[PDB]
């Protein structure tokens, strides 16, 4: 029992990250077979980007002007080119560590994991959820543009996310490995903002299911609702809408707790209503919108990935 | 910016777990240089772990009772001994992974980074705090005991914990790696309970610099008071006593904020006498005891490992 934030095991990323430099410009990049993937950003000087025109910047430059660090070792680059929003540097190495893999972008809502990386070098790892407003909750320093977000399933890394932007509340932005911006933000320097954010519903749910089968209970109630009377409720309270493909989700969380999903849902009616009075639910004293019923269903059931 | 708890990027750890086999019971195991270490009640049977006696059992068993997974790789035991509570199978074959390791035990409010494992396949990772009653809010479930807690100081894995027991609270108990539990616990299966637990108080002073490093202010007051009468405070709420060493390991954090460390006691008075009025701190309405003054400088300053 228990229930943790809890990352994929990181190994597999971490044999991909190398250091890539730019004139003055230090970032991190993604090694699979012989390209090196970074954000075009890169190419950028200071004053570069303020309103910066990439294909202008990118035909200035040559395959000499990029250092690629991996590890100690160096890697010519033998080719470079602009795919949307990232590079593409063709390097004479092919990375041995490189793992079974696809490139997937993932739906608001979905979590993953970040291994936060600073001049090539893997700092640490943490879970994540992309927010409804396509913005991340991340932490991350200067340098840290590059770092990328990923799943594991069994042996193939899905990796979805690249690091470029942190937003003026603190917040994080990103493309898919394609190079196309999650949200509506741009890699230059406007007065861009995240805009307004809800809560995760059918996550809370998922969530709610994991403190059942870890033995709090105390929210329950014999109470029940209609998916259109808790939609009411949720749309006050501002979180998402609930469907009928939220509940099925929901259904072996269902099944195995013995708790009706619509029942699950008037107890979070009344918890959204009353607030916890200073009660707490898998330690927190905040609804937590930010576990999938996927995540549930992985620790209290015990998947492994090899 | 931003504040995660976030773990150690596991490859490391990942390279040396293997699957440990005795009778019908599989677990997991280290392997490092050419011994495989992992839980001693691995040699014990249903009825064999009500009152067990681990030196009889153990002559009782052969080399080739421990069946050894390293992945699809079998590895032959040539030996095996008992040190405290772990068992030593030595094995023909020396990881070729092996990092650079130590074997450290930690104390009481010190943070590290879990493998989750379950027939030696890394799982997760997740960071946990060794709780004062010497337990910690794990999560794990069956096959997951010889899975290790450890740290990471720039290119060295200093282990600190593998895990044993699940206690009826669903908190968890286990050893270092020499063998030695952490608290009054014992690998049989009796009564035993967690003892009752404090917050850490240091953790929380440095939870709350991050938060105003992170740009949460609304907690700050001009007051003071001095380390009597704060910890005078601290025990009515079942809080840890704060240390004249604890106020100077807060000094960076202290320096880098203009906040003065008794200064900082004074708004977690303030907030232990008053909650938080329905606000959050680092999105928790909750005082945070998990990280410890060194993660939080991690990562508000962003430091790598390589
Ligand atoms: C990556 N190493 C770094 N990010 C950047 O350099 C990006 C990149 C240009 C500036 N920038 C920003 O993140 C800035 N933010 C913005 O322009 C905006 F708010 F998003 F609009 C800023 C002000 C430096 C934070 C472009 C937008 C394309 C990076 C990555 N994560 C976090 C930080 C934190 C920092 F303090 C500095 C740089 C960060
Ligand atoms: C490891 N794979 C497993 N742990 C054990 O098998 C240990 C081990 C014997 C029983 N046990 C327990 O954890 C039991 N707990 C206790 O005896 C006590 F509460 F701690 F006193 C129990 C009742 C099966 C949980 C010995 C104590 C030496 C393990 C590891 N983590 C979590 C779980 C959860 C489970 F449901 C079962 C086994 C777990």
């Amino acid at each position: 029992s228990g229930f943790r934030k809890m990352a994929f095991p990181s190994g597999k990323v971490e044999g991909c990250m190398v250091q890539v430099t730019c004139g003055t410009t230090t970032l991190n990049g993604l090694w699979l077979d012989d390209v090196v993937y970074c954000p075009r950003h890169v190419i950028c000087t200071s004053e570069d980007m303020l309103n910066p025109n990439y294909e202008d910047l990118l035909i200035r430059k040559s395959n000499h002007n990029f250092l690629v660090q991996a590890g100690n070792v160096q890697l010519r680059v033998i080719g470079h080119s602009m795919q949307n929003c990232v590079l593409k540097l063709k390097v004479d190495t092919a990375n041995p560590k490189t793992p079974k893999y696809k490139f997937v972008r993932i739906q608001p809502g979905q979590t993953f994991s970040v291994l936060a990386c600073y001049n090539g070098s893997p700092s640490g790892v943490y879970q994540c959820a992309m927010r409804p407003n396509f913005t991340i909750k991340g932490s991350f320093l200067n340098g840290s543009c590059g770092s990328v977000g990923f799943n594991i399933d069994y042996d193939c890394v899905s990796f979805c996310y690249m690091h470029h932007m942190e937003l003026p509340t603190g917040v994080h932005a990103g493309t898919d490995l394609e190079g196309n911006f999650y949200g509506p933000f741009v890699d230059r320097q406007t007065a861009q903002a995240a805009g307004t954010d809800t809560t995760i519903t059918v996550n809370v749910l998922a969530w709610l299911y994991a403190a059942v089968i870890n033995g709090d209970r105390w929210f329950l109630n014999r109470f029940t609702t209609t998916l259109n009377d808790f939609n009411l409720v949720a749309m006050k309270y501002n979180y998402e809408p609930l469907t009928q493909d939220h509940v099925d989700i929901l259904g072996p969380l269902s099944a195995q707790t013995g708790i009706a999903v619509l029942d699950m849902c008037a107890s979070l009616k009344e918890l959204l209503q009353n607030g916890m009075n200073g009660r707490t639910i898998l330690g927190s004293a905040l609804l937590e919108d930010e576990f999938t019923p996927f995540d549930v269903v992985r620790q209290c059931s015990g998947v492994t990935f090899q």
